């Protein structure tokens, strides 16, 4: 059975749904792994690294997908509606696993249905302990949190750590995190090891135990809490906002007003800029300089860590798929009763199985 | 007594030779401090912050250095030939303190002489324990080593620390620091903060203890350097070092080169041949790029990609951390000047017997002192 991985065509996407380690396991299961040439370059994965692991390199995506029984991608395929029709390249009746937007994209689903393609929307993965190893949202958000801090320190004109030197001492950077989700947690851990003083906040107080767990200071003041956040913000150096609730615009945690009171040289990294942004001043894909403050709004953050994001994404897919491989008959048999299968399947045999729109 | 600090005008310089804390110290010493308007913007220091510290703001740099008895700058003033004649703005007989690049910028030196200005090239500061607090090279390089790691992490498409997630374990980054001077030391400490596995190498055996004390491993090449600083090393060594460094360079993800040799061009530590055997996606941060570079592929002010490796050669790295580099620079100047402000009588008399004075002063009252 053939499994193909094409190069991500959507501008800005540099991750790839494969890694040499996974290629070895796929071949081990009985698959022939085909990868579009140049697919992993963005992720520091050369065509030679992949062929050394057991993969065959195909030129162009049409070639790679022409006879693939299984297709893995990072972002959902493009439709003729967006130009290049990637769905028409997938064999009819083939299996697709990738972040399908699922919730918000109708045309891709309609397109998949017309070709009788069974598509599993990895991002819809049931939130059960046993499926944590197949959860892409988590793996990518973890790296996204780490990178928020890195980009924060790169844009900051001060050093994160407190440095006591012959020439005086460098005070530590003060980092404030809005959103103690998976990403928020890594932003806290990363800002901590760099030596910053880390404050965290979230409307969900159940996180209070974890913020303190990593060394952060939960901000406790319930709306008189807003004054408790303006209090910390006014003396904050790096504000990292990760309030992204998949399937809904992002909350406005920092108004242009809260920003005009911040200090020059301060930095705001809005990880939720795609969904509007926790800060209305952030502009998708740019760094705005307002009131002396830099508002960072990079688009594909996990792609900024593509070389680590890719191997993890590839293992989430392998974890989700391995339980269903026969190998002895070299065929895929997705157990319909499996909760990870029925929950992520958005279209099968020409029928839309999931209601979202 | 008036001390003035103008805005740095050279390309890309965001630092400023002042800070509110230091404006406070100066005023207490009996000084009238004047800072040119917007001189600390690139350093995140507002005119308001300097005013609250007790400083006066002058609309123009000309106005600020007009009556100034002492002038503090980050980089050497520009000559009439360079467009803006800053030397001309300096009051004749005044004292100037800054990184003069004297040894390689004679025109600015003799230009200062023609105005009988007394200049102390802070970069020449004697290499001695009691000077550590007045040494700009150290304060600036220490921040540059930290920055090299931030710029390194920024260009790297992988995470520095080992990540243990539900999707699996991702090993930590492997860092190799070439030249464990002030910059290399902070690079190691900062690389270790982010959780990387750190390797390091230097020609000075004294550095082996410092590297291991930070959790890093030293790469010994031979064993069998100078009066503080390093010398131009031999080829038997130079070729044996490369051979021993390559054993590790092939696993290295981030290589930070900080090797410098007083006078001579920076030593080449990573050849193109060596870069060709590194892992795709690796990053080389060349901090000696301005002195020639430790990697022949580095290009000043650019990020080059050769053989799948990113060669980063940013200029004026201290300015990349300008908001912390400036208050330290200002403190180096303050610590250098303080011992000379007479108290029994109150004026500025630089005692010439002072090693930090005889060594930094390159010109005094129309006469040049030690250009050879
Ligand atoms: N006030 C004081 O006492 C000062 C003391 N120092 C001391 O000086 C030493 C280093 O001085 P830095 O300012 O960092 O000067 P630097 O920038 O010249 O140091 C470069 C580093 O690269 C090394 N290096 C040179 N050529 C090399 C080659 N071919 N291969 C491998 N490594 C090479 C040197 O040994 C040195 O550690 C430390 O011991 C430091 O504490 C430095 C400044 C002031």
């Amino acid at each position: 059975m053939k499994i193909a991985i094409p190069k991500e065509r959507r501008p800005g996407e540099d991750r790839v749904a494969i890694s040499p380690e996974v290629v070895k396991k796929l071949v081990g299961l009985g698959f022939e792994v085909i990868v579009e040439q140049g697919a992993g370059v963005g992720a520091s994965i050369t065509d030679d690294a992949l062929t050394a692991a057991g993969a065959t390199i195909a030129s162009t995506a049409a070639q790679a997908l022409s006879q693939a029984d299984v297709v893995w991608k990072v972002q959902r395929p493009m439709t003729a509606e967006e130009g290049t029709d990637e769905v028409a390249l997938i064999k009819e009746g083939a299996v697709l696993m990738c972040h399908l937007g699922a919730l918000t994209n109708r045309p891709v689903v309609e397109a998949l249905t017309k070709r009788k393609i069974t598509a599993y929307a990895m991002e819809l993965m049931p939130r059960i302990s046993r499926a944590q190893s197949m959860d892409i949202l988590s793996s990518q958000s973890n790296l996204a949190g780490y990178r928020a801090v890195i980009d924060g320190a790169y844009e900051f004109a001060r050093a994160f750590p407190m440095m006591m030197t012959a020439a005086g001492t460098v005070p530590p950077a003060r980092v404030l995190v809005f959103g103690v989700g998976v990403a928020g947690l890594q932003a806290i851990a990363t800002a901590k090891r760099l030596g910053a003083v880390v404050m965290a906040t979230d409307v969900r107080a159940a996180t209070k135990e974890q913020v303190e767990s990593l060394g952060g200071k939960f901000i406790t003041v319930r709306k008189k809490q807003a004054e408790a956040v303006l209090k910390e913000l006014v003396k904050t150096d790096i504000a990292i906002t990760t309030a992204l609730i998949p399937g809904k615009p992002a909350p406005v945690l920092i108004t242009e007003e809260m920003v005009t009171k911040m200090k020059p040289g301060s930095v705001i990294i809005d990880l939720a800029v795609e969904a509007g942004g926790n800060c209305p001043l952030s502009e998708p894909g740019k760094i705005v300089v307002k009131h002396g403050v830099k508002i960072v709004g990079h688009t594909n953050v996990p792609s900024r860590v593509a070389a680590d994001a890719s191997p993890l994404f590839a293992k989430n897919l392998l974890n989700f798929l391995t339980p269903h491989v026969d190998k002895d008959t070299k065929t895929l048999v997705m157990k319909l009763e499996d909760e990870t299968v029925s929950g992520t399947c958005v279209t099968r045999d020409g029928a839309i199985v999931h209601p979202a729109l």
